[PDB]
Protein backbone atom coordinates (compact mmCIF):
# COMPACT_ATOMS: atom_id res chain seq x y z
CA UNK A 1 0.00 0.00 0.00
CA UNK A 2 2.43 2.08 1.10
CA UNK A 3 5.93 1.70 0.55
CA UNK A 4 9.56 3.81 1.37
CA UNK A 5 11.42 3.32 -1.75
CA UNK A 6 11.35 1.99 -4.89
CA UNK A 7 13.93 0.48 -6.25
CA UNK A 8 15.17 0.81 -9.42
CA UNK A 9 17.53 -2.30 -11.15
CA UNK A 10 18.05 -4.81 -13.86
CA UNK A 11 18.21 -8.28 -13.52
CA UNK A 12 22.08 -8.19 -13.35
CA UNK A 13 22.40 -6.27 -10.36
CA UNK A 14 19.71 -8.75 -8.19
CA UNK A 15 22.17 -9.88 -6.29
CA UNK A 16 22.95 -6.57 -4.35
CA UNK A 17 19.23 -5.60 -4.60
CA UNK A 18 19.30 -8.62 -1.63
CA UNK A 19 21.89 -6.98 0.41
CA UNK A 20 19.80 -3.96 0.19
CA UNK A 21 16.78 -6.14 1.65
CA UNK A 22 18.92 -7.71 4.20
CA UNK A 23 20.59 -4.19 5.61
CA UNK A 24 17.57 -2.02 5.34
CA UNK A 25 14.25 -4.59 6.02
CA UNK A 26 15.86 -6.84 8.09
CA UNK A 27 17.88 -4.75 10.48
CA UNK A 28 16.42 -2.13 12.84
CA UNK A 29 16.16 0.34 10.20
CA UNK A 30 12.61 -1.55 9.52
CA UNK A 31 12.69 0.21 6.20
CA UNK A 32 10.02 -0.99 3.54
CA UNK A 33 11.61 -1.29 0.28
CA UNK A 34 9.65 -1.88 -2.77
CA UNK A 35 11.14 -4.62 -5.22
CA UNK A 36 9.07 -5.85 -8.66
CA UNK A 37 10.28 -8.88 -8.95
CA UNK A 38 8.96 -9.46 -5.31
CA UNK A 39 6.06 -6.94 -4.74
CA UNK A 40 4.63 -6.16 -8.43
CA UNK A 41 1.80 -8.08 -9.33
CA UNK A 42 2.10 -10.21 -12.58
CA UNK A 43 -0.67 -8.62 -14.75
CA UNK A 44 -0.27 -4.95 -14.35
CA UNK A 45 1.20 -2.55 -16.98
CA UNK A 46 4.97 -2.11 -16.64
CA UNK A 47 4.65 1.59 -17.30
CA UNK A 48 1.58 2.40 -15.62
CA UNK A 49 2.32 0.09 -12.47
CA UNK A 50 5.61 1.98 -12.33
CA UNK A 51 4.06 5.40 -12.72
CA UNK A 52 1.52 4.59 -10.03
CA UNK A 53 4.44 3.46 -7.22
CA UNK A 54 7.05 5.61 -8.01
CA UNK A 55 4.79 8.40 -7.69
CA UNK A 56 2.10 7.81 -5.16
CA UNK A 57 2.90 4.67 -3.24
CA UNK A 58 6.48 4.99 -3.04
CA UNK A 59 8.03 8.47 -0.63
CA UNK A 60 11.63 8.29 -3.04
CA UNK A 61 13.31 5.75 -5.33
CA UNK A 62 17.12 3.84 -5.23
CA UNK A 63 18.56 3.46 -8.51
CA UNK A 64 21.06 0.70 -8.87
CA UNK A 65 23.74 2.30 -11.37
CA UNK A 66 25.87 -0.18 -12.59
CA UNK A 67 27.00 -1.27 -16.35
CA UNK A 68 23.95 -3.11 -16.86
CA UNK A 69 21.61 -0.51 -15.50
CA UNK A 70 22.40 1.43 -18.32
CA UNK A 71 21.54 -0.81 -21.40
CA UNK A 72 18.12 -1.45 -19.39
CA UNK A 73 15.14 0.36 -21.37
CA UNK A 74 12.91 -0.23 -18.46
CA UNK A 75 15.01 1.33 -15.62
CA UNK A 76 15.69 4.32 -18.33
CA UNK A 77 12.01 4.74 -18.10
CA UNK A 78 11.82 4.38 -14.32
CA UNK A 79 15.00 6.60 -13.80
CA UNK A 80 13.77 9.56 -16.13
CA UNK A 81 10.02 9.11 -14.47
CA UNK A 82 11.93 10.09 -11.44
CA UNK A 83 13.27 12.78 -12.51
CA UNK A 84 10.11 13.94 -13.68
CA UNK A 85 8.44 14.58 -10.44
CA UNK A 86 11.22 16.64 -9.36
CA UNK A 87 13.78 17.64 -11.66
CA UNK A 88 16.31 19.71 -9.56
CA UNK A 89 16.44 17.40 -6.64
CA UNK A 90 14.47 19.81 -4.67
CA UNK A 91 12.29 16.39 -2.88
CA UNK A 92 15.36 14.41 -2.56
CA UNK A 93 13.14 12.04 -4.35
CA UNK A 94 16.32 10.29 -7.01
CA UNK A 95 18.90 8.49 -4.58
CA UNK A 96 20.70 6.79 -7.06
CA UNK A 97 23.54 4.18 -5.65
CA UNK A 98 27.18 3.07 -6.97
CA UNK A 99 28.12 -0.62 -5.83
CA UNK A 100 29.83 -1.88 -8.82
CA UNK A 101 33.27 -0.53 -10.76
CA UNK A 102 31.94 0.96 -13.53
CA UNK A 103 33.79 1.25 -16.87
CA UNK A 104 31.34 3.30 -18.55
CA UNK A 105 29.78 6.52 -17.70
CA UNK A 106 27.95 7.87 -15.70
CA UNK A 107 24.19 8.80 -16.72
CA UNK A 108 24.82 12.51 -17.69
CA UNK A 109 21.28 13.23 -16.15
CA UNK A 110 21.94 12.47 -12.55
CA UNK A 111 25.55 13.91 -12.77
CA UNK A 112 23.96 16.72 -10.55
CA UNK A 113 22.69 14.40 -7.46
CA UNK A 114 24.27 12.94 -4.55
CA UNK A 115 25.60 9.34 -5.71
CA UNK A 116 25.94 6.86 -2.60
CA UNK A 117 29.25 6.05 -3.25
CA UNK A 118 29.81 2.13 -2.23
CA UNK A 119 33.25 1.11 -4.06
CA UNK A 120 35.31 3.48 -2.14
CA UNK A 121 37.16 1.83 0.97
CA UNK A 122 37.27 4.92 2.69
CA UNK A 123 33.26 6.01 3.16
CA UNK A 124 31.96 2.05 3.34
CA UNK A 125 31.11 2.77 7.04
CA UNK A 126 29.05 5.53 6.39
CA UNK A 127 27.04 3.84 3.24
CA UNK A 128 24.28 2.15 4.70
CA UNK A 129 23.59 4.91 7.64
CA UNK A 130 23.57 8.18 5.10
CA UNK A 131 21.35 5.17 3.13
CA UNK A 132 19.12 4.30 5.52
CA UNK A 133 18.73 8.27 6.89
CA UNK A 134 18.00 9.68 3.78
CA UNK A 135 14.72 6.84 3.49
CA UNK A 136 13.48 7.80 7.00
CA UNK A 137 12.84 11.38 6.02
CA UNK A 138 9.65 12.22 5.26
Amino acid sequence: ERFDAFICYCPSDIQFVQEMIRQLEQTNYRLKLCVSDRDVLPGTCVWSIASELIEKRCRRMVVVVSDDYLQSKECDFQTKFALSLSPGAHQKRLIPIKYKAMKKEFPSILRFITVCDYTNPCTKSWFWTRLAKALSLP
